[PDB]
């Protein structure tokens, strides 16, 4: 549970994003982001660099994002990539009908005049939304009646409407396209010269962190649902038969909520079971597929998303994605309702076979006489979109002081900026141990800023625990004057202080966020401060 | 001089990039960045970042790419943004009248048939080519006879064809739009909120790192003229009356080739004055330019760039952005002759005065009763795309030896990376050698890689030289025989190796790349190596 008016308020205030076009009323589904909101983007995708380019040798590339016809056509995306869409036969609204019939269903299951037996009947109608095919659809929207949200009017049948956009490569019309809905195709058309760089051999990842345009119908998601946003995708090239992953048992033993595909249609809740046995009993596939998902869950977590208010939920066989046989989403439970941000497919030779067919152009590797195979690919498509706001809402809290100031508690890696090196007055009397400070910050690699602005130091902190900013250092005049020179040591969440050698404190910030030491062992090594 | 044919091939075939949707034909004006491109693009969008962002203390956003109609028509964009384009009245071939009337003229002073009364005269039609507006080309166009390059054709009249592609945002047709031409809008349509992090006085700059779409017509330029690039975009927000930047001196002493207005309309050649006295004699308006204008030269410096192959060619009265009233190009002298790849406009008021008046919304400051002002702006625009690529002809060479081996002399801070560790066998009699190598190597922030591909150390290195990295350190069996345990340092343009303490190398390869030691200082010092 999270106060989404309070935070949004807070997070456009701080300008960590806000409305594309403001002075215009705005595009929905556009948003800019403001420079906390910059430096938190970046470090999250700093982050994931390490995470997986660096931790698994994947191989990068960076694509176009205007894509010509074909190659989409190829992919079979401008075919079944779209979502259903209603509108009243009055003026031109549209609204994405798989949300609406659902918006609809909440509505009468939340009405007190509903008998038990019909409740749970709708949502077992809700439990397989993303099933209902063109028909189903149809039907739905006729024996429930959905009308639009506003000035009930008749919504026309549900259609097809693609989600991708729309334009012509150079002059004239000869020559259409569309702003790539995913980066993976670039990877692809790219597999010749990539499967070189690992000497032809499997397995081996390629990946790309770009933008991707998904022109949506009715974005009223806030940052979660745009229609223009930054993805990183990894596109695991494995051999069929070797669907296999070699450093499993590294994410093994981590216990996570699954939500099996079965566990939807046998309408029970999601397993807290660990990636070893989930396996074993066959439950994911492979391992490939496994640490992956194993990873997947380190991230998000090292992020800042919160263990319990995340899970994997399976797809059904026809909420599939019309390139995969197979494939678990990773979801964070916020005030949308779950909603996936990490996407890890399992798009069989799928992607290979339509382009080398479609150009007439081979695209296999080899095994040891030497057979020759299509590579499976499986992909861990990120949102660092939706990530970033998972990360947001799993960490926001109000200080618990009528005043109403709200905090963030992000993780060291991704705050603005680690520490927050704060001295009462300008003076000469205080540079010379303001310098030294973030100097020696810096020779430690710990991202910081010497606050300025007006106010008690209770009142600096507010802004600098405003956009969760890990820590701060007090200078004060005990600290120029009395010798030893010590300086207050103060951790975001807690507000608890610690008085120290100014000169140890870098090596001691530096440790805290890197995850080597605790609050607490600090608490436990230097005198407390009040 | 340098050989496209040659380079081109390197380039592709070790994939710094090449053709986008190549198993299709690919598109025009669209390439994809592989590997070691990616790394070197990285390496420029950071060093580039300390240079600007973190030098200048400017805040950073990041906006949409998708805007509606109406953003683009008040910044005028929708009428003045678009390159004029001919075509012939047989089949729909288009051409950018703008560079087909220059490519004519090279041919008819390049015929010896000339007379030099007339050569002389057509340089005079060429040196004021982008002053030629719609009627001027189009006499032009007659006059010299202007018919299609291949099966010379009679080429339509010269035409405006906006350069902006164009879609439509969200299902129906109600809401228009066009992708970003420039970043600079956003940082425009956030001024509000932007004053608001200075304090609302001014100076203050803003910026942004993202692409920016230009649906060229003729893309033959190779990586010069693409569809679709990477821009970084500095909106430096000025007073008006305080057009006068604090920090000039720094660049004040620098001496680069300046090609005022004057000097293209007097006939005459760009003379290589100093920034203070081109601002003296009233050369470069103010001094907030002349600075920029200085690091814009040391960063292209930088970065890889040419000293006498670069100047800064001013804008003429009707060749003016359709924004600014005064501007400075930087040109890179290259195979496709000089090209702008970095621009330094002046666009006064004119920016946030549009935006302010069609939306109603007033954009001001303040200063010391307390005075309002429209912040002029001065915006350093650089394209990152014709950078890196002046960076690969003004540092390609040819080994020289039959052979036929090509490296690039990429400087330390931009190389794919730095040191290229690589010893004999793959052993553990090495392993021990190479590990600490690497880590120590790493401890010193030294970007390397250790090789492995088959051959002699010198067909080794040949592949280490190919891609520019910098330096490489041979680890040998006296490396790990005789002791003391030294390793062979060998420095990519010259091929000279150093025998050396395998221990200490790495504090000096660091040395070396952050510039704190020069190669014949090693030699010096150090014991040399055959
Ligand atoms: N290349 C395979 C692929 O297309 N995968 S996927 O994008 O369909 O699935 C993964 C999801 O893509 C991202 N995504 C989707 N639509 C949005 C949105 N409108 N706003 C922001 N983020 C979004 C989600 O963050 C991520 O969970
Ligand atoms: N925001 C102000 C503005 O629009 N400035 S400008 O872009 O018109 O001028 C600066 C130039 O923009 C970049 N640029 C232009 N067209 C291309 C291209 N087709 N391929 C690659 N790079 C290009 C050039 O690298 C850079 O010199």
């Amino acid at each position: 549970i999270v106060d989404r008016a309070k935070m949004e308020d807070t997070l456009k205030r701080r300008f960590f994003y806000d409305q594309a076009f403001a002075i215009y009323g705005g595009v929905s589904g556009l948003y800019d982001f403001g420079p906390v909101g910059c430096a938190l983007k970046n470090n999250i995708i700093q982050t994931w660099r390490q995470h997986f380019i660096q931790e698994e040798q994947i191989l990068e590339i960076d694509c176009t994002m205007l894509t010509p016809e074909p190659v989409l056509k190829t992919s079979g995306h401008v075919d079944k990539f779209a979502d259903f869409m209603v509108k009243d036969v009055k003026n031109g609204e549209c609204f994405r009908a798989d949300h609406l019939l659902k918006a609809h269903l909440q509505k009468l299951m939340s009405d007190k005049k509903c008998s038990v037996e019909k409740k749970s009947e709708m949502e077992s109608v809700l439990a397989q939304l993303d099933n209902y095919g063109q028909q189903e659809l149809a039907d739905l929207f006729v024996n429930y009646n959905v009308k639009s949200p506003i000035t009930g009017n008749d919504l026309s049948p549900p259609v097809s409407f693609n989600l991708m956009f729309k334009t012509f490569i150079g002059p004239g019309g000869n020559m259409p396209g569309y702003l790539r809905p995913e980066t993976a195709q670039g990877i692809f058309l790219n597999f010749k010269r990539l499967l070189e760089f690992n000497q032809g051999k499997l397995p081996f990842a390629a990946a790309q962190i770009g933008n991707s345009f998904r022109n949506e119908i009715s974005p009223r998601s806030g940052l979660i649902r745009v229609r223009e946003f930054t993805m990183a995708e990894i596109e695991h090239f494995v051999d069929p038969s070797e669907k296999d992953h070699p450093k499993f048992q590294n994410v093994a033993d981590l216990h996570l909520y699954l939500y099996s595909a079965k566990a939807q249609v046998s309408g029970q809740s999601a397993r807290k079971m660990r990636l070893g046995d989930a396996v074993e009993q066959g439950v994911i596939n492979n391992t490939v597929l496994g640490y992956f998902i194993g990873r997947i869950y380190l991230y998000l977590t090292k992020v800042g998303i919160s263990p319990d208010k995340l899970r994997f939920r399976q797809h059904m066989e026809n909420e599939m994605a019309h390139y995969a046989c197979d494939c678990w989403d990773a979801e964070s439970k916020t005030s949308y309702g779950w909603i996936e941000i990490v996407g890890c497919a399992d798009r069989s030779c799928y992607d290979l076979s339509c382009h080398a067919r479609a150009t007439k152009v081979p695209l296999v590797a080899e095994k040891p006489y030497v057979e020759e195979v299509v590579p499976n690919v499986i992909e861990p498509s990120f949102g660092l979109g939706r990530i970033m706001y998972t990360v947001f809402e799993h960490t926001f809290h109000v200080r618990e002081g009528d005043e109403q100031r709200t905090f963030f508690s992000f993780p060291a890696v991704v705050a603005p900026f680690k520490c927050s090196v704060l001295p009462l007055s300008q003076n000469q009397e205080f540079m010379p141990f303001v310098k030294e400070l973030s100097e020696a910050l810096t020779r430690h690699g710990v991202s910081h800023k010497v606050d300025d602005s007006s106010g008690s130091i209770g009142r600096r902190y507010a802004r600098t625990d405003e956009i969760g900013v890990a820590f701060g250092v007090t200078i004060d005049f005990d600290t120029v004057n009395k010798t030893p020179h010590t300086a207050t040591l103060r951790d975001r969440d807690s507000m608890r202080q610690i008085r120290a050698e100014i000169s140890e404190l870098p090596s001691i910030v530096q440790d805290l966020a890197n995850g080597n030491i605790t609050w607490a062992d600090v608490e436990a090594r230097y005198p407390l401060f009040e």
